[PDB]
């Protein structure tokens, strides 16, 4: 883990040449008390892996814990492995993960939403058994990339985790853990850039191999199963005659088979990696996927379900996606962190557009000046960029991912904000020149007051007039909102997307009168917002906040988390769901 | 036709096949044999789950008949010289495994494993297309029984059945590819006895071939081996044993290895056992020779979207909620649950009543005849006992088998039907008492099955059905029945189920059903009566949590008799229970 760079490999898969093993299951679990990774574990406490631990146990001490926790289990390297290089991966640690093989530290990793792994091949032998213990610290600071500070309670002395975001600070191994193998000479990375000449579809590729052994073949197969182009070399471009384009309601995916042939006509490594072929351009006030203009519809979302909290779930993913299709949503935004990788591949097959967001949420203090040597400084920017790299490295390939979101609701109206943010969108366009760049702008940072927006390609606005400013005054709110829309459309020649608009709603709370927290009120606000968007020709999309009720930090104005959900936390449609379905399916 | 739960050792390997499978349901195309081609679906269905609620699509949820799960599988290169097979922890009722178009297994239990040795069908290091066909149709001969019918006007197929809960279908439990040595261990058996302070156990391993020798280590929780033995089976004493107790789980690990001509280990298996005895004497249920009282619930394999699908987190949380409220037991309501739950219960010190999938042997027409439930049905019923007991025999947590829930034990034919069944059970496993859960109509007068069973499991719901909202009246009808049974039979009585429906948030200070308060009052008044009867052996409230059911004008989006909500939140009764169960 180095400054200015990203060292993950490709998403482990199984092949004729590589082997894959799941470490998911229950693991022994305990709380920081000393040096637990040097002996076995002493607990009847077992925690499921793909999951956040906080809610799992029905224990207050555990849920409330500030610091490190310890997952542990034994592992056996299959005896079939020697002559194969093998290693241990975490798709994500809560925030700060550490990997111990038997009681030597083998990896330390600061991102909370991106993979990390350790090559253990010289460290254990094929056929041998070791003690995998993984340490996850949930502590946020001013330098950690969702920012925060631990404090202490004057009377009881209890440790307490402050932060500036909405959603609860769920910790642990939220994403699958793996033990896999790769041949000594292997493909480590692949870069795919899809473009279109007339009707001919060309993808520039780039394959990275552990050594300089043999050569690099690439077959490119269609959905039916018949290869449609081939190539040699670590890099080039591939021509596809009469391409089936990946379309935002009509996913087409070709399968790029990268192989590492040895001296002779023999395959020694291979890797299957799906791409779809699509361009993304912003021209002025317009968002083009495949040179036709596009309008987002959908939600910012969360990784949040009932007991597992943030832990990725196969069936909620599929269900969630069906609800999107049910209502004719075409996109969503990975809200305030990168989601599980498997959600991105699913999004690709599913033909859903994604706004991929770094875990930079709450870069402000006004939910004290936020950009200084105290709160958000240069060491913080360093971590912010560190996170931009790992996200892009990981996600660069998904045709569904369509624009990077640098941050949520940063204090972009304050002195200091511009210096801070300047290198970040520039980093993004550099590492990946194919997609546009944005961040979701807060209400305070008005068109006048914001000093960041010009550095970005698309304008993403979060607004809540009918909620905060004009509380229940929908007409006075329609005033405020078009005031603001005008301001942006006049000052800038970018396209605009409402990334956040909504109102807390308690399922079953009804009222014939104007009343916030009533299914009815939610409808009305949503509806008048829509009416306003349609009168602005500069709008390029709309994302309700949020998909579904979700858990947040304890708070008096938070009714057991955030209820701005259009669906309940158990995924049941409020009235708003049906409004959105009616608008999204019945017009363009 | 099963084998020990696959596990990774030094000599066995093991891959999970869980994840997104291409999913499609059977239509009446030209394509009558979908298992020999790529599926036309662009639907991916998650595996550990069950499919009905997953797709937000009616036709899918409503479907009667076959569906197909399909995916590609790579047998590892290193697997050769080794023996490998594909296991299904469970299907919906009827599962068929196809390996490259080839029918390789066909299995009729709904909640137990089935598997296929495919070592000669696919080459190690090669890829194959695995497709699994699961049929959800019940009949008079399936183990939950029921008939399929046709809606007169529209023509739509519909599935009738007799039991409460919804008929969630699919691959509700994990799928595996796994390696095993040519000369492998196939089954193990453990029987734990207590002889004063010393624990004894009789191991019985069954390997594939008879060369080399069988060796056994028994390691304590601290890593130190504590008795050793040689031979395909023998009996072990453990000096000052650490007993598995309902309050305090303790699990010795039994390593059974298959030594060869030399001093090398060709195969090996790790099998957890707890040392504990179950005796029923008189009206008493004794665990390790002290009186025991079941506290807890009938439960269900039911969560929100995955339906019946096994779930690690809800598992762990559920148990944490038993601990929270001082529960000590539960009943695998109306089907054996997933294997790993039973394992977990072992580690957790939670006692289990293991029930077969046999509910709804009741048509309230005459239910026991050559039409509804005949010998053929009874064949299948004995098969489930075989497969249930074969799989679960080893668990210190499992403490009783439950033959069936709420059968018409009061009708003619009932007796001829059940007779062979508990005999079968006691023959397959002498170490545990046998029961079934008695329905309300089958009173202590009317019932004609009960004498044939070790423990009496009942599920009275007077305050609900009978003296609906008349608790004083229900109290009487309740104690009347308990006099009856305790007067008539010299056995332990456990209220297997009991309690009233309740809507979270619905409240009242008076006697009003469907209010949180009414539930507390019913549950309570029952406990008052249980405490007066010396023959009582345990109480299990009817239900851990709300669960989905067959659609009904009397079922508010499922059953709400649950003590927690479907997303597992405490109702008023949860607290009443916690108070009683922790404190005395």
């Amino acid at each position: 883990a180095a400054q200015g760079s990203a060292g993950s490999m490709l998403k482990p898969q199984q092949t004729t040449t590589r082997d894959l093993i799941s470490l998911d299951g229950l693991w022994k679990f305990a709380l920081a008390s000393t040096q637990p990774w040097t002996s076995q574990l002493k607990t009847s406490l077992e925690c499921p892996v793909p999951a956040s631990y906080n809610d799992i146990f029905a224990d207050s001490k555990i849920h409330d814990h500030v610091g490190w926790v310890y997952y542990q289990r034994d592992v056996i390297v299959p005896k079939g492995w020697s002559e194969e290089r093998y290693l241990v991966r975490c798709e994500a640690a809560t925030h700060h993960g550490r990997i111990y093989v038997n009681g030597n530290l083998v990896a330390d990793h600061v991102g909370g939403y991106t993979p990390f792994e350790a090559d253990i091949t010289d460290l254990v032998a094929a056929g041998e058994q070791f003690r995998l213990t993984i340490a996850v610290d949930n502590e946020l600071t001013y330098q950690t990339i969702p920012p925060g500070k631990v404090e202490i309670l004057e009377a009881t002395g209890k440790k307490v985790q402050t932060y500036q975001h909405d959603f609860y600070n769920y910790a642990g191994l939220a994403r699958s853990v793996w033990l896999y193998s790769v041949p000594q000479q292997h493909i480590q990375d692949i870069t795919v850039r899809t473009d279109v000449q007339g009707t001919t579809g060309l993808i520039d590729y780039n394959v990275v191999a552990s050594t300089t052994q043999g050569t690099i073949q690439v077959a490119v197969i269609d959905e039916d199963g018949t290869t449609v182009a081939t190539s040699s070399g670590s890099n080039g471009t591939i021509h596809i005659p009469s391409v089936h384009l990946w379309q935002p309601g009509a996913a087409y995916l070709y399968q790029l088979h990268a192989s590492i042939i040895d001296s002779s006509k023999k395959t020694i490594d291979t890797y299957k990696l799906a791409t779809g072929i699509r361009t993304v351009k912003v021209q002025g006030t317009q968002f083009l996927i495949n040179d036709k203009p596009f309008y987002f519809t959908g939600f910012g979302k969360h990784e949040d379900t009932n007991i597992r909290g943030k832990g990725h779930d196969d069936a909620y993913m599929v269900h969630d996606f069906q609800l999107l299709h049910w209502m004719g949503a075409n996109s969503f935004r990975t809200s305030h962190y990168p989601y599980a990788e498997e959600v991105m591949e699913y999004a690709d097959r599913q033909g859903i557009v994604v706004i991929d967001e770094t875990p930079a949420v709450g870069l402000a203090f006004s939910i004290p000046a936020t950009f200084s040597p105290d709160r958000i400084n240069n060491k913080t920017r360093e971590a912010h960029a560190q996170a931009i790299r790992e996200l892009i490295h990981r996600d660069k390939n998904h045709p569904s991912v369509v624009m990077w979101s640098i941050a949520n609701e940063p204090a972009s109206n304050e002195d200091g904000a511009r210096e801070y943010f300047a290198p970040l969108p520039k980093l993004a366009r550099q590492l990946d020149p194919t997609r546009p760049v944005t961040f979701a702008n807060v209400g305070l940072a008005t068109y006048k007051a914001d000093r960041i927006a010009d550095l970005f390609d698309v304008l993403c606005l979060n607004r809540y007039f009918g909620w905060y400013t004009q509380t229940a005054e929908l007409d006075e709110a329609e005033a405020a909102l078009e005031e603001e829309l005008r301001g942006w459309t006049e000052k800038y020649d970018k396209p605009i997307v409402m990334t956040e608009y909504g109102a807390d709603t308690v399922a079953g709370l009804h009222s014939v009168m104007v009343t916030p927290w009533s299914e009815e009120f939610q409808v009305e606000m949503l509806d008048m917002y829509h009416r306003v968007f349609d009168r602005f020709e500069a709008m390029a999309g709309e994302q309700v906040w949020n998909f579904a009720d979700f858990q947040t930090a304890v708070g008096v104005s938070r009714v057991d988390g955030n209820k701005k959900g259009v669906f309940t936390r158990d995924r049941k449609p409020k009235a708003a769901a049906h409004l959105l379905r009616k608008r999204w399916t019945n017009l363009h």
